C-alpha cells in the first residue's frame, strides 16, 4: 500500500498532504545525533511499500538535502518498492548553468545525487527553469503553481489589472497568470524602466521565488510612482531571507500573496495551500491514473 | 596530434575553421550503402589523438545525428585519446522540456545518446535552453552569437534603435542585444499587441532560431504598421524550413541577418560568419587555455 513519510522541512504540509489523502504519515524518527551527524529510524516495516517523502530543500537547504538523501539510501537498504520524492521547492534551482566560469550547475548535481541514493520518481512544483525536468532521467511531473494564484485574485473581483514581470526572465510566467486573468503585461527593464501601460491600473507583481525582495519592492514604489493605483505581489514560494519581511513591510505593495510550499511576521499577506494540489497528484501518481487533469 | 573531422552537415564551416587553426581535415568519407546505411571510413589512424568532430545537427537532423554517433564509434574504438564534438546548430533543442503531457525530452535523450557514444566533450553556440548544458555530465562549452549580431549592427549606425522580442521567451536574448546596443526593447504580445515604444524607431527582431518565419515575418509587418520606420530582423540559426524564404522575401524585413551555423535564394540577407569564434575556442580547449577569455 501507500506509506508518507515527512522530514524536517515542512511538517505541516506534509500532515496535511497525509490527511488529504486520507493516511496516517509513517513513523519514523528523523533526529541528529550528537555532532550534528543525521540519525533515522524508519519505526514500521516498509518492505515492498511505495514510499512518497515529502521534502522540500529550502533553509537551511544542505541540511535538507542530506536527509533527504539519507532517507533515500534507508529505504533503498530496506527494500522499499519505491522511493517517491515529493519536492514542493527545490533549492538550488538557480544554480541551472554556467552563467560565468568555473561554476557548478547544482541543480544538474542535486539531480544527479537523488538518482545516485536511489529516487523512483520526483514530483516538483513551479521549478525555476521548466528545463530542470530534463535534469533528470527518472520520471519527474512537474506541477505549476500559478492556477492557485490566478484563483485567489479571481475571487477579489478586480479591475484594470495588468500583469507585470519583475525583470526579463519571467515574462512566459506573468504571461500565464495574464492568460487566466485576461489581462496585459507590462515589463520592468532594469539596466529601471517599465515597458508597459501600467497608469491607473490595478498591478500584480509575479515571480516565482521572492528572496531578499530587492528587485520586487523596488518594481512595487516604481510601479506607484509612474501611476499605478495600488501594486499587488505574488510568488510561489516565499524564500523571504535576509532583509525580505522588513522591506515588504516597509512598501507600497498591498499585499504579498504566497503558498506553503515553503515554511514561514508580514503584516499584509495570504498564504495560499499547495496541500490538495500534491495529494492530489500524490495518489494519480499512485493509482497510475493522468497527472495532465491537474494543469 | 589535434585531427579535425567534417561530417555532412556543414562541410564549408569546417574547412574554413582547419583554415583557421591550420590543420587539413581529417581524412575519412561518410558514405551510405546502398540502402541508406551509413558507412564511415577513416583513412588513418588516430591513435593517441585528439579528434575534434565538426557537425551541426540540422536537416535532415536524424540523418545528421545518426552518423555523427557513428563516427564517435569509430573513433572510440580506433582509440582516439580524445572525441571533442564541435556542434554549431543543437537540433531538438527546442524540445527541452514536458511542454504537453507523454512528450519525449529529446535535447536530453541527444545529450546521453552522445555520451553513450563516447564524446568526451561538447562546444557548442547558442543552445536554445542554456540549461541545457546541465543536460550532459561531460564538459562543454556554451559559445554566445549575439556579440557577432551586435557588432555588424553597430556597422550600420542605425539610430533611434528599438530591439524586439517576438515571444515572451525571448526577452533575456533581446536584452542581450540592447545591452549591446545600449537600447530599448519592446516585445510582441502575441494571444498580437505590442509592450514598448516603437514609433519612429529602427525595429531590430532577434529570435535564436528562425524556422518558418510565420511569428516573425507577422511581427515585422506589425511593427511597421503600429509606427516603426524600418524593422531588421536577426537570428543565429537559419532553420528557414517550409515557406520562409517565401515569407521572408515578401515581408516588410528591411534585411535578415544570420550566421554560417547552418548552411543554407532570399533577397535581402546577410551571413556572417561563426568560423572565426569556433577555431579560436578549438585551439583553446586543446592548449587549455582560458576558454572564458572569449566572453
Ligand atoms: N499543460 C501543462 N503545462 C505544463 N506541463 C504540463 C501540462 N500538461 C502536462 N504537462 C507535463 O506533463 C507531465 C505529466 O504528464 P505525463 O505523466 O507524461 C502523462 P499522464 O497525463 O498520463 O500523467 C507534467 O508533470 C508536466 O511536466
Ligand atoms: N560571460 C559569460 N557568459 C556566458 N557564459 C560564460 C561567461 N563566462 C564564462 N562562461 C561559461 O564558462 C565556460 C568557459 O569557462 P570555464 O571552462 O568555466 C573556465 P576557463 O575560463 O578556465 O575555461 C563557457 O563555455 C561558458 O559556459
Ligand atoms: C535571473 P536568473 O537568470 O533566473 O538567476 C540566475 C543567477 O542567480 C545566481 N544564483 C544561484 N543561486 C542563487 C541563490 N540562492 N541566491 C542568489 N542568486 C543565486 C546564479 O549564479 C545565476 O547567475
Ligand atoms: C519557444 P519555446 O517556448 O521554447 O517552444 C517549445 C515548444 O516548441 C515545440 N517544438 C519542439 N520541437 C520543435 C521543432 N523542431 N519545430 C517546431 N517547434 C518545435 C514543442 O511544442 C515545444 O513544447
Amino acid at each position: 500500500n501507500l506509506k508518507i513519510f515527512s522530514l524536517n522541512s515542512n511538517p505541516e504540509l506534509a500532515k496535511e498532504i497525509a490527511d488529504i489523502v486520507g493516511v496516517q504519515l509513517g513513523k519514523c524518527s528523523v533526529t541528529r545525533f550528537s555532532d550534528g551527524e543525521v540519525q533515522i529510524n524508519i519505526e514500521e516495516s516498509i518492505r515492498g511499500c511505495d514510499c512518497y517523502i515529502i521534502q522540500s530543500t529550502s533553509d537551511p537547504v544542505n541540511e535538507h538535502i542530506m536527509e533527504l538523501l539519507i532517507m533515500v539510501d534507508a529505504l533503498k537498504r530496506a527494500s522499499a518498492k519505491t522511493i517517491n520524492i515529493v519536492i514542493p521547492y527545490y533549492g538550488y534551482a538557480r544554480q541551472d548553468r554556467k552563467a560565468r566560469s568555473r561554476e557548478p550547475i547544482t541543480a544538474k548535481l542535486f539531480a544527479n545525487l537523488l538518482e545516485t541514493a536511489g529516487a523512483t520518481r520526483v514530483i516538483a512544483l513551479d521549478l525555476h527553469a521548466p528545463q530542470i525536468q530534463g535534469f533528470f532521467d527518472i520520471p519527474i511531473d512537474h506541477l505549476m503553481g500559478v492556477p492557485i494564484l490566478g484563483e485567489y485574485f479571481e475571487g477579489k473581483n478586480l479591475e484594470d489589472i495588468v500583469i507585470v514581470s519583475p525583470d526579463h526572465g519571467g515574462v512566459t510566467r506573468a504571461r500565464k497568470l495574464a492568460d487566466r486573468l485576461k489581462a496585459p503585461i507590462a515589463i520592468i527593464d532594469k539596466r529601471m524602466n517599465i515597458v508597459g501601460n501600467i497608469e491607473g491600473k490595478t498591478a500584480i507583481l509575479i515571480d516565482d521565488i521572492i528572496d531578499t525582495a530587492g528587485t520586487i519592492t523596488l518594481a512595487a514604489n516604481a510601479l506607484v510612482e509612474n501611476g499605478a493605483k495600488e501594486v499587488y505581489a505574488c510568488c510561489t514560494h516565499p524564500v523571504l531571507s535576509g532583509p525580505a519581511v522588513e522591506r515588504i513591510n516597509n512598501s507600497t505593495i498591498k499585499e504579498l500573496v504566497v503558498t506553503n510550499s515553503i515554511k514561514l511576521k508580514i503584516e499584509r499577506f495570504k498564504q495560499l495551500s499547495v496541500g490538495p494540489l500534491l495529494a492530489e497528484a500524490i495518489i494519480r501518481v499512485h493509482e497510475q491514473q493522468s497527472v495532465s487533469y491537474l494543469f
